[PDB]
């Protein structure tokens, strides 16, 4: 098909989208707004949100559902029905912490403080789970990457920007990163993308 | 298999898994548990949440993950890979705005406040959006029942606690509940399961 994504000039939400994109060597539009836009590319979304991927004309939307869409019948995938069922939870765990952080808090000192309290009090308590999860295994799920893999590494990059100290205690976590990040698809990618803050 | 669900004695985010059961004519043993149990197995579990499900002896976690798990080769399951996309799309749109609402928040007047900004201003966008994606069709996917209309009954249910004005303007999503609420085998759930608030 012919794929346009759109979203901000950010990683962001879209950067899952974009690993599995580089990593299955696809064609696709990476298609990056400004916010002078949104209003207008707003009324055309079926939720008010982005990501979207329009597939031959056709809108998909929640980056998640996208991701999944992306990755069923590839390596990415997981290679069972259980595997692939642990390749969603981790992905939600993944999420759900994510979610939390008040991305569009005006204020910025209370922005600030809340970050500062999750990344604080309540960040270790995931990343130990996740460090317990992952054992001496080489990666998240099964003997091969999963995109599970990749949204570990997206997510651990975007709250090391605003925890450097995050993964000290994680030697093993901080490991599975440079794995991800030395796949020669998705170096490439993360050589060549635009450089944001997000 | 051998089925075995955990989670408190509410509907909350194990309910969309009893309707799968359910609808599938699936045999599971529906433990719940006490406040006043948590502590103690809580720190048994790989990220110390509920609900799990226990498949042979084996854990599963995540509840939309798990529910995937569950629908996947049923009529559930949308009927081509891109419909299963939408399907994902719905409940992850749905779960993205009932996670909004501060559950555990213990301060009466920050979550009194927070329900009401949601509820006030949020839900009847959310409302209208969903509306117009159904316009006059049958089901939310595709030309029959998906685990993403069990997603919209369950809730639109909570939400209905909060604001029973909701669907005033919304006569088809009313509709759409009622078409889930007389399947046979999901009646058959409502009437039999314990009556509880959330
Ligand atoms: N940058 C952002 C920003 S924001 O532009 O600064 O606002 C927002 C954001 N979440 C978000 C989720 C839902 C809503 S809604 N519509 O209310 O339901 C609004 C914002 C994320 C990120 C991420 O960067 C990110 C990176 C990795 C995983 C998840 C997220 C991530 O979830
Ligand atoms: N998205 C997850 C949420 C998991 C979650 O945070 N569940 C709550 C109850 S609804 C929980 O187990 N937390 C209680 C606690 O950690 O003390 C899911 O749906 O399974
Ligand atoms: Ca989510």
């Amino acid at each position: 098909p012919n794929y346009k994504l759109t979203y901000f000039n950010m990683r962001g939400r879209a950067e899952i989208i974009r690993y599995i994109f580089a990593y299955l060597d696809i064609q696709y539009e990476d298609h990056r707004i400004e916010q002078a836009d949104w209003p207008e590319i707003k009324s055309t979304l079926p939720f008010g949100k982005i990501p979207i991927l329009e597939v031959d004309g056709l809108t998909l939307h929640q980056s998640l559902a996208i991701a999944r869409y992306l990755t069923k019948n590839t390596d990415l995938a997981g290679n069972t029905e259980m595997e692939q069922c642990h390749v969603d939870a981790i992905v939600d765990t993944l999420d759900d912490f994510m979610s939390c952080f008040p991305w569009a808090e005006k204020k910025q000192d209370v922005k600030e403080q809340m970050f500062n309290e999750l990344l604080t009090y309540n960040a270790p308590h995931l990343m130990q789970d996740l460090d317990t999860y992952l054992g001496g295994r080489e990666w998240l799920i099964g003997m091969s990457v999963t995109w599970a893999d990749f949204y570990w590494e997206i997510c651990s990059t975007t709250l090391l920007v605003f925890k450097p100290d995050l993964l000290d205690n994680h030697p093993r976590l901080v490991t599975l990163r440079k794995k991800v990040q030395a796949i020669p698809a998705v170096a490439n990618w993360i050589k060549r993308r635009p450089q944001t803050k997000l």
